[PDB]
């Protein structure tokens, strides 16, 4: 699925997102724009070996198991795969355990370099929420 911004910032809002671990709405909308062009069906390999999966990216050397990224964790309990759904219940909640890790968004290298400093409240604006 492709969402709409303001579609995603409401589906964010609802599971729990908006100030999560002291990040607004604004900053994950952001993430997830860069980091997936809002696609929950977004793949991306690495030179490691690992794959980044779904709207926010998550990646398999961590987080999810793909079966192909041999030595790796899966530290969110879950298929790597499950992060593709059009329902973004896994993809949240697997969030919520990247950015409480220790780095907060700066786990997301498209947040780093674009939405970090910059005016996230316009990636909400607008929205009914
Ligand atoms: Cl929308
Ligand atoms: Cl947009
Ligand atoms: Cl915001
Ligand atoms: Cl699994
Ligand atoms: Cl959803
Ligand atoms: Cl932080
Ligand atoms: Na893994």
């Amino acid at each position: 699925k492709v969402f709409g911004r303001c579609e995603l910032a409401a589906a964010m809002k609802r599971h729990g997102l908006d100030n999560y671990r002291g990040y607004s709405l604004g900053n994950w909308v952001c993430a997830a724009k860069f980091e997936s062009n809002f696609n929950t069906q977004a793949t991306n390999r690495n030179t490691d070996g690992s794959t980044d999966y779904g709207i926010l990216q998550i990646n398999s050397r961590w987080w999810c198991n793909d079966g192909r990224t041999p030595g790796s964790r899966n530290l969110c309990n879950i298929p790597c795969s499950a992060l593709l759904s059009s329902d973004i219940t896994a993809s949240v909640n697997c969030a919520k355990k990247i950015v409480s890790d220790g780095n907060g968004m700066n786990a997301w290298v498209a947040w780093r370099n674009r939405c970090k400093g910059t005016d996230v409240q316009a990636w909400i604006r607008g929205c009914r929420l």
